[PDB]
């Protein structure tokens, strides 16, 4: 009852503090503010594929599978992750240390509804006191459970969501005796991620579609998945 | 451990089959099609606002309260309906029992890429053998935990998803000891079911600024909610 050890090693596993670097010599608009989150975007999908090797079976799905499931998940691994950056602010998003959104800069990026529904993931996980432990987790099956309609392997998906759900029920077994129902609290909080990813997706989509806001070949990869 | 007295009531609660009556004098068309099955929605609603009263508090939320739950999470429970009432089936889809959609006819009436994702509901809880006593408390727990911007008594929201969760567990654990992970299997369809939702209200709500497909009131105050 030190706990869980996929929890553990997902700690571990997490990557280091990545900078948006704005360019200080540019104008602020919403180009300026859209092009500097899809650069930051671009970064943090590397890392994000690497991460993923480090979850217990996910490198043994084949590389399609390995593929899909970061096509369907990737918009709400990023959201997760600036939520949880987040939550010792207030209504304010930390996109990075030196990126942080207020309202008035979501109104200028066109991101005020975006950024206000991923506020709301933000609220519940203040109130709920969501812990690092708790965040990698859910990152985790996030992936797992991103429902993509090319599985090969149906059953090898089930088999990681079953391993990844199995180490969110150990954590709180162990560390919130408290509430006997922590986890499944926890598991209700994916439906408001994945309905703001949906948003998301379609949002930079169409960004991606008017050409105005230069995107990598990563992130435009990702944004052009059949979903 | 007969079980779960919320389980039971919510089961006898359950509205009797409703059928859609296409009109058998107008030639199929997309426009027949849509209007059928909006028509069908807005007999149901009629129907889910009064089964919503059953739900244990439910009735004791504040009337803007149960409005607010009610235009989050129609759509949820419209799907859910259509979904467990299509699961002895093959590739169709049961709205109602005169009202059997195939590939075709969805492809017919704009609806492949929507009625595909539903099939994908569908397929998953096939799988899972989902049972009617599930099935009705996952359509509690969707109205529940639908996630309006709107709540006044959050704390009471809360309250009501815990109600419904502690539920769905108590049931697992007495009737599927086989398995002490289903609870969260269950949970974790949810994020689909939203993923669904949230395109089927853009998808209707443009057809309805398109104009050529004739609503009724209560479809069209659920539609036109602030989301
Ligand atoms: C994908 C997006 C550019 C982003 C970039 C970086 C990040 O860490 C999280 C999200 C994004 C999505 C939604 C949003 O409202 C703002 C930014
Ligand atoms: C809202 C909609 C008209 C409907 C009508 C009736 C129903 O039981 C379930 C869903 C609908 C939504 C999505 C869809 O693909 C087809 C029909």
């Amino acid at each position: 009852k030190p706990y869980n050890k996929i929890v553990s090693h997902l700690l571990v596993a997490e990557p280091e503090k990545i900078y948006a670097m704005p360019d200080p010599t540019v104008p602020d608009s919403d180009i300026k503010a859209l092009t500097t989150l899809c650069d930051l975007a671009d970064r943090e999908l590397v890392v994000i594929i690497g991460w993923a090797k480090h979850i217990p079976g996910f490198s043994t799905l084949s590389l399609a599978d390995q593929m899909s499931l970061l096509q369907s998940a990737w918009m709400e691994i990023l959201i997760l992750g600036v939520v949880y950056r987040s939550l010792s602010f207030e209504d304010e998003l930390v996109y990075a240390d030196d990126y942080i959104m207020d309202e008035d800069q979501s109104k200028l990026a066109g991101l005020l509804d975006l950024n206000n529904a991923i506020l709301q993931l933000v609220k519940k996980y203040k109130s709920m006191k969501l812990e690092k432990e708790e965040f990698v987790t859910l990152k985790a099956i996030a992936l797992a459970n991103s429902d993509s309609m090319h599985i090969e392997d149906v059953e090898a998906v089930q088999k990681l969501q079953d391993v990844l759900h199995e180490a969110l029920q150990d954590y709180e077994a162990g560390q919130h005796m408290e509430d006997p129902r922590r986890a499944g609290k926890m598991l209700m909080t994916l439906p408001l991620l994945r309905q703001t990813s949906t948003k998301a997706v379609q949002h930079f989509y169409n960004i991606k579609l008017e050409g105005k806001v230069p995107m990598h070949k990563l992130f435009l990869e990702m944004l052009e998945a059949k979903v």
